[PDB]
């Protein structure tokens, strides 16, 4: 049963393809059109289905020609408002039709979020983009809304002709709009069935420029040069993974670098991967975050969480040939390293909902929770730290990544539970079976908490990291004076970045000591965002005043949840910002992201 959906479930129909032809209007801020949805019953006698629905206007629905009967269900919070719609034949089972449904959506659609000029590179033209995991599709068309189901698109978009439409799909064209010369029909296919929360669309001034055999990056004119570079490795990356998971299926892996306000660090659209501006270091060093997307073309794209309670199977499994594809490309010491690290924000995690919440177990129980409240590091990194652990009970990496594989393959066009998974590791793991009846299952997969057990973790990377923060953390006034810029000397990005991790975990210092680690490092100027944020935080947590114009300003500019959430709480924790925190929210809601301004809101307690 999928709690989060209102629409019929796939044991009672099933939709097999989407045509969405619709018009983009900048003006009213709508997205105006016709969802074509082919459904196949899954029942005999069929006579009615229901739909998800978020904020839609529905003008009509047609089938075999005529208008026929539907009614909107009251709304239920974040779930939307169930369409229920009288079907005027009764269909027997595998009978397919097609539903014609005339919509417009909601200028306030918690998919998607219009920015008017002023908010981009361009300053000249407005745009758009979506997002709709886990649940926000139906806030754009009516839809089962639910993973359990895939279906393929083709998609027609009509947009200013001076802009330019792109979506999750295989592009199919472009030609003027036969009904508004000032308009452009962009055309869409993605021929491999998906769950729903795949589907994308953006438009805007887009320029693109080739960085592999099958990769184009997209963004603004002002990023595509940037962004070239700092995805390069992009194609070997693809290549790494086609080895572990198989065969790429989906044709072209295509970049969109979208504006600061995207919520997210990336966002694994098929064919075309949504990622932050904030990963644009200069050095390539958080291309981590595209090793991730890119596995989703396996691990989530192609076998599929059938409902958001299992969405540990999406991230954990991505997570894990995320490290595997970084390892190969930088070292297995590397990818104990970053796997350390995930461990790291997992207990962070955990310390944050408290290790009796029920959003730190594994798989989650999202009846009556609204997904968005429920997101964290913890699906990724205790899904992470459980396969880790397989990995090293099972007998190593190369044998583990044979399971992967086969998991895949077993699993492709599938949307599976965490006990599809379990089942499937058992039988391929037969022959090991009472190693694997000693993993404690009740607790990895339903307690909340840190995981009874803790993986091995090569040392090497991460010692002098830990050794950094040991001499700060001790330090007394007398010692200020020994730390230096030498300190730095053979530390990577990724090393200074765990450095601040780990002391930011003990957070407060003595504010001497923060000021002290300006005055000899100067993390004022390092515009990575990983390090940046990190750095801003342990500043505003020790009670450093200075720091808020700048957390403040990293807060506001870019819109990445990961890092402005906690800026925001962290500013609101601390008196002497407290006042400019909610101010500055209040200020800048109106132009924020949807579910950004609704979780700010809630973590701030205001509205
Ligand atoms: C874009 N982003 C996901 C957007 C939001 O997706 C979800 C997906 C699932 C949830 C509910 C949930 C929260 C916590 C544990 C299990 C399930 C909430 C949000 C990450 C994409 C990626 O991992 O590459
Ligand atoms: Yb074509
Ligand atoms: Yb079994
Ligand atoms: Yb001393």
């Amino acid at each position: 049963v999928d709690t989060c959906s209102l629409a019929s479930p796939a044991s009672v129909c099933r939709t097999k393809h989407l045509h969405l032809r619709c018009s983009v209007d900048f003006t009213r801020r709508t997205l105006t059109g016709t969802a074509a949805l082919t459904v196949q019953s899954q029942e005999d006698n069929l006579r009615s289905l229901v739909l998800d629905t978020k904020d839609l206007t529905i003008e009509k629905v047609v089938i075999n020609g005529q208008e026929v009967k539907y009614a909107l269900g009251e709304r239920q919070s974040y779930k939307g408002s169930p369409m229920e719609i009288s079907l005027p034949i009764a269909l027997s089972k595998n009978q397919e039709i097609v539903i014609e449904i005339s919509f417009e959506t909601s200028p306030k659609s918690s998919a998607l979020q219009w920015l008017t000029p002023e908010q981009t590179s361009g300053k000249e033209h407005p745009y758009l983009f979506s997002q709709c995991q886990a649940i926000h599709c139906r806030a754009i068309l009516p839809c089962q809304d639910t993973p359990s189901v895939k279906l393929t698109y083709t998609a027609e978009v009509s947009v200013p002709k001076e802009l330019v439409a792109l979506m999750s799909a295989i592009r199919d064209g472009e030609t003027p709009d036969p009904e508004d010369p000032s308009r452009k029909i962009y055309k869409f296919i993605q021929k491999v069935p998906i769950p729903c929360y795949l589907i994308a669309l953006v438009v805007g001034a887009l320029e693109s420029r080739q960085i592999g055999p099958r990769t184009l990056v997209w963004s603004e004119k002002e990023q595509v040069e940037k962004s070239a570079y700092e995805f390069s490795e992009t194609e070997s990356m693809l290549k790494i993974a086609e080895d572990l998971g198989g065969p790429y299926v989906w044709g072209q892996y295509d970049l969109l670098v979208l504006p600061p306000s995207f919520p997210y660090g990336g966002m694994e659209n098929p064919c075309l991967t949504f990622v932050t501006p904030t990963l644009l270091a200069g050095d390539k060093s958080l291309s981590n975050v595209i090793a991730h997307e890119i596995s989703h073309s396996w691990t989530g794209n192609l076998v599929t969480n059938k409902t958001w309670d299992h969405f540990w199977l999406n991230e954990g499994h991505t997570v894990y040939l995320e490290r595997h594809i970084c390892g190969r490309l930088f070292g297995e010491k590397f990818r104990h390293f970053n796997a350390l690290g995930g461990w790291g924000e997992l207990q962070n995690s955990v310390k944050t909902f408290g290790e009796t919440h029920p959003f730190t177990k594994l798989v989650v129980d999202l009846t009556d929770i609204d997904p968005d409240v429920a997101y964290s590091s913890v699906p990724y990194e205790k899904g992470f730290a459980l396969l880790f652990y397989l990995e090293q009970l099972l007998g190593g990496p190369e044998i583990f990544l044979g399971f992967l594989k086969a998991y895949v393959e077993k699993f492709s066009y599938k949307s599976i539970t965490t006990d599809d998974w379990k089942d499937f590791l058992y039988s391929y793991f037969k022959d090991k079976v009472d190693v694997l009846n000693q993993v404690d299952w009740n607790a990895w997969l339903y307690s909340p908490g840190l995981p009874p057990i803790k993986p091995n973790y090569d040392m090497t990377l991460t010692n002098a990291c830990i050794a950094l923060s040991q001499r700060w953390i001790t330090a007394k006034e007398d010692d200020l004076n020994s730390f230096n810029a030498t300190d730095l000397k053979d530390l990577s990005s990724h090393q200074l970045n765990e450095f601040l991790a780990q002391t930011l975990q003990r957070a407060p210092l003595p504010l001497g000591h923060i000021k002290r680690m300006q005055e000899v490092y100067n993390f004022n100027a390092i515009n990575n965002s990983e390090i940046r944020f990190r750095w801003l935080r342990l500043c505003i947590q020790s009670k450093w005043e200075d720091a808020i114009p700048l957390a403040l300003k990293m807060a506001t500019e870019q819109g990445r949840m990961k890092f402005t959430r906690p800026l925001f709480k962290d500013l609101a924790a601390f008196d002497k910002s407290h006042d400019q925190a909610v101010r500055t929210y209040q200020e800048h809601k109106a132009s924020m992201h949807p579910v950004t301004a609704m979780l700010v809101g809630k973590d701030l307690k205001v509205d």
